[PDB]
């Protein structure tokens, strides 16, 4: 089983390919992590796994979710290092993924019930409804466009939240540009609509995620850096009109800041689509975005075992993350290395608030 021959993943050591994706959970409540959290973590860790947490929130105004972590104040800080010691007490490897919603949000979410921010004032449109606190269903409104100098102070944002992650000992930590969220409003032309130096042409639409990245590398080291991406994922109607071009002029950007610190980053993650041809012209986008990077690839989205066995065996990526199976599944590594029956996840628990029920009380084999 391929997946579980070893992998050098810059200085560390994988034991095995199975990753354990970021996934939004809101059992962290008022944005502190909870024990609850180490106990999921730990669950779900193994001797020379790698981890990624949930989206974390690198500051007030970067939330579109009830009850997710951020990792901007120093309180936060003490919460998430007794998480990051008992799973590195198992022995495995975690990144915290620094994440910021943009116009994904809502006035519940934001202080004083402001408007969010985005690259646009487009809204999301109608067809989408954002989770609200209660467990209904709310409208998207209209954000607001943010300036030059505003836009260095969320890179900022990202390297303060980089520094606390590393003073809370993770790894590195993960630089959230998929699903329609900050950095995809500047990356995806459906949405970024601006006429100033980011927006238009390629570079200026890739102005922001390489400055994001650079800021952390500068911070942190390029080693403790990873960085996710979805171009042909459609969500909360964030399209471009060439995913694979698209791709193509980040990964650009990111080998050039590898060239340039004279460092690899950690990896290059990437979400595809799954559609039920698509399949083949899909595959064939993430083998070429594959190709194209100077470094480790890490492959989601609808992956099973047999697909990450075989995107391993053919050399279509070096790591598989896996989000709703490791949900149900705290010892999805050991199902996977035994070809053991799955246990079925109850989406109805996804984002509710319990510390145990949906979150940590489901079985291992
Ligand atoms: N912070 C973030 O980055 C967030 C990322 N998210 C991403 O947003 C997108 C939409 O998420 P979703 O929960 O609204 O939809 P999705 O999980 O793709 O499934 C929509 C329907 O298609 C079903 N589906 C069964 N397999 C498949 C399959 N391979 N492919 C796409 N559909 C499938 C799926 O069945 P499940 O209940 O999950 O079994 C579900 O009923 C996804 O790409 C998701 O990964 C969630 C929100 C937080
Ligand atoms: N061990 C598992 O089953 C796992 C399922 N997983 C996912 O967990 C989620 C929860 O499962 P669910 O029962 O709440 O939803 P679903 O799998 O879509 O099936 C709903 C009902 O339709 C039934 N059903 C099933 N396949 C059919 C069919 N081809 N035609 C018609 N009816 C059908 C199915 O019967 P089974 O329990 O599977 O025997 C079930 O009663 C699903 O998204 C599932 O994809 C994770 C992987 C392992
Ligand atoms: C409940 C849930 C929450 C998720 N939250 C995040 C998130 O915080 N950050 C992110 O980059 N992706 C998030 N995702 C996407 C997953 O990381 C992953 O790409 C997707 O689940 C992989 O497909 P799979 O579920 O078929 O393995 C989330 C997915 C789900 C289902």
């Amino acid at each position: 089983n391929p997946l579980f021959s070893p992998y050098k993943m810059g200085k560390f050591n994988l034991s095995h390919r199975v990753v354990l994706a970021p996934m939004t959970r809101c059992r962290a409540l008022n944005n502190i992590p909870q024990a609850a959290l180490g106990e999921y973590y730990e669950q779900r860790a193994t001797a020379g796994g790698f981890l990624i947490t949930e989206g974390t929130m690198i500051s007030p105004t970067s939330a579109g979710f009830p009850h997710v972590p951020g990792i901007f104040t120093k309180e936060q800080v003490r919460e998430w290092k007794k998480i990051v010691d008992v799973v590195h007490a198992k022995g495995a490897v975690i990144f915290c993924q620094l994440w910021h919603v943009g116009r994904a949000s809502h006035e519940v979410y934001q202080p004083a019930g402001a408007a969010p921010i985005s690259s646009t004032e487009k809204p999301i449109s109608n067809r989408w409804r954002i989770l609200m606190p209660d467990g209904t269903h709310g409208i998207y409104p209209k954000p607001r466009a943010i300036g030059t100098y505003e836009i260095s102070q969320v890179v900022e944002d990202y390297r303060r939240s980089a520094l606390n992650a590393i003073e809370a000992g993770f790894d590195g930590i993960e630089i959230h540009g998929a699903h329609g969220y900050l950095i995809d409003q500047f990356l995806k032309d459906g949405i970024n609509d601006r006429t100033d130096e980011y927006g238009g042409s390629l570079a200026n639409r890739c102005k922001f995620i390489t400055q994001v990245v650079q800021a952390v590398v500068s911070a942190i080291g390029a080693d403790r850096v990873g960085v996710r991406v979805s171009p042909a994922i459609d969500h909360l109607d964030a399209m471009d009109s060439n995913p694979l071009s698209l791709g193509l002029a980040v990964v650009e950007r990111l080998n050039k800041i590898q060239l340039h610190s004279g460092s690899k980053l950690a990896y290059l993650h990437v979400t595809q689509p799954r559609y039920v041809g698509s399949e083949e012209e899909e595959a064939r986008l993430m083998r070429t975005l594959r190709n194209a990077y100077q470094g480790t690839f890490i492959c989601s989205g609808g992956y099973t075992r047999e697909l990450g066995i075989e995107a391993v065996a053919q050399g279509d990526a070096d790591l598989v993350s896996y989000g709703r199976l490791f949900i149900s599944n705290p010892d999805l590594v050991m199902r996977i290395k035994l070809n053991a029956p799955l246990n079925k996840y109850n989406r109805k628990t996804f984002y509710t608030q319990d510390p145990v029920v949906g979150y940590t009380d489901y079985p291992f084999l």
